[PDB]
């Protein structure tokens, strides 16, 4: 596991640098009206077997949540999971499961893919979603189930916690997450499943504005965690044990 | 599950019911040295197919110094009432092998899952097992089975139990309103646990002493034998689907 060193996050800092611009967090010509499936992607990993692991993507059809694609794949991840570099860890099997979805099912290839993680709301903003979705050319969103820190962006993840439990107490159910740093918005803790408390938080991945996305992880809700991240997150972990 | 299986399985449980011994004897939590766990996972794709568990951990250490699972074949579905016809074998077989490669580390006392005493025809599974095998067994049931016929009540006893935590109690008897006798014990031993668990005297134990002897084997909710057990014929099981 010793891809991590003072060098390589240099490097991954440079790469991410030189990325960032190339994120886009708006619509174009692409509409809610346009999505017909939605994509998920994520990767199960051993522990006792290090190098062991599973990719899995799948293809649910849109509005109706039904799983008309899954594919599993034994893989050998390249470097652990470092907050910030999730991308690195994810890309190759990530590149490869897109492949072959176009390759056997070129016609269910999504309108977008919901992915594990932040997009925009990144230190560098280049989290995995942005990341993978640039390097693919293709349109991501960023779902995140628990709340990335950024002190340098003045995002504290108890003051976000608090703001977003003052806002229910009024009766909302999105919150916008922003940089004091550079007075934006960087991502929406939303809440949209029933019988739930705990916000996820929605950033824009790429091609695809953060309110758009927002509507499409809405759309893609039946409990907390959207249907496409559940199901690529059970099938790969479930085919991991199979073979551990 | 036809008629004359379960008359035939009233009757063998008729017949067992007097043999169960629920008391010490001999025996006394000092001589504890292993508790002896086991459990058996089932698939809900494939009905026949399962895995059992066995496991020994040293006492009061409880750290785990036997594991053992199997790839069974299950010889009839789960009835409540009826539990031991379904797990007779593969604790048999379980026993045995244990017995036949680790002799020195038999345990001197199992904790099985599901009740012993605390039964319609007072011969559940864990006492069932524990004398059709001549070994010492305590029944620990996660959840409440009740029984109309001895007055045994699911939202009664909860409430009672609740009402006897806002006092600080952790013990509450659960008795046979018909036949006046203590059927089981619903107890609270781990930290930061409201749901309690419930305690019969399996076979050649007393409930006082069972009860104890859970005490002991408590670090979590669920005691530290009946989680290995269960977790290690869960996992084998999801390695065969
Ligand atoms: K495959
Ligand atoms: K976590
Ligand atoms: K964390």
């Amino acid at each position: 596991d010793n891809k991590i060193t003072d060098e390589q996050i240099a490097e991954w800092n440079s790469k991410q640098e030189e990325l960032r611009d190339k994120i886009i967090r708006s619509d174009g010509d692409f509409s809610l009206s346009k999505v017909k499936y939605v994509g998920g992607f994520d990767v199960s990993y051993s522990k006792i077997n290090h190098e062991l692991a599973v990719s899995c993507m799948v293809v649910l059809s849109y509005p109706e949540m039904k799983q008309v694609y899954m594919n599993t794949t034994k893989v050998k991840l390249s470097c652990p999971y470092k907050s910030s570099y999730l991308a690195f860890r994810e890309i190759e099997p990530f590149q490869q499961e897109l492949q072959l979805l176009k390759a056997k099912k070129p016609n269910l290839e999504p309108q977008v893919f919901l992915l594990d993680g932040n997009g925009f709301f990144h230190i560098r903003r280049c989290g995995a979603a942005s990341h993978l979705g640039v390097l693919s050319n293709t349109r991501t969103i960023g779902v995140a189930k628990s709340l990335i820190e950024i002190p340098e962006d003045g995002v504290k993840k108890t003051e976000v916690i608090s703001q977003f439990k003052r806002l229910r107490k009024t009766g909302g159910n999105e919150l916008d997450i922003i940089s004091t740093e550079k007075n934006e918005v960087l991502a929406k803790a939303v809440l949209y499943a029933p019988k739930v408390e705990k916000p996820i938080f929605v950033s824009a991945g790429h091609k695809c504005s953060l309110e758009t996305a927002a509507k499409i992880v809405k759309g893609c809700t039946k409990t907390r965690i959207p249907e496409p991240i559940k199901m690529a997150n059970k099938w790969s972990r479930k085919e991991l044990k199979k073979i551990e």
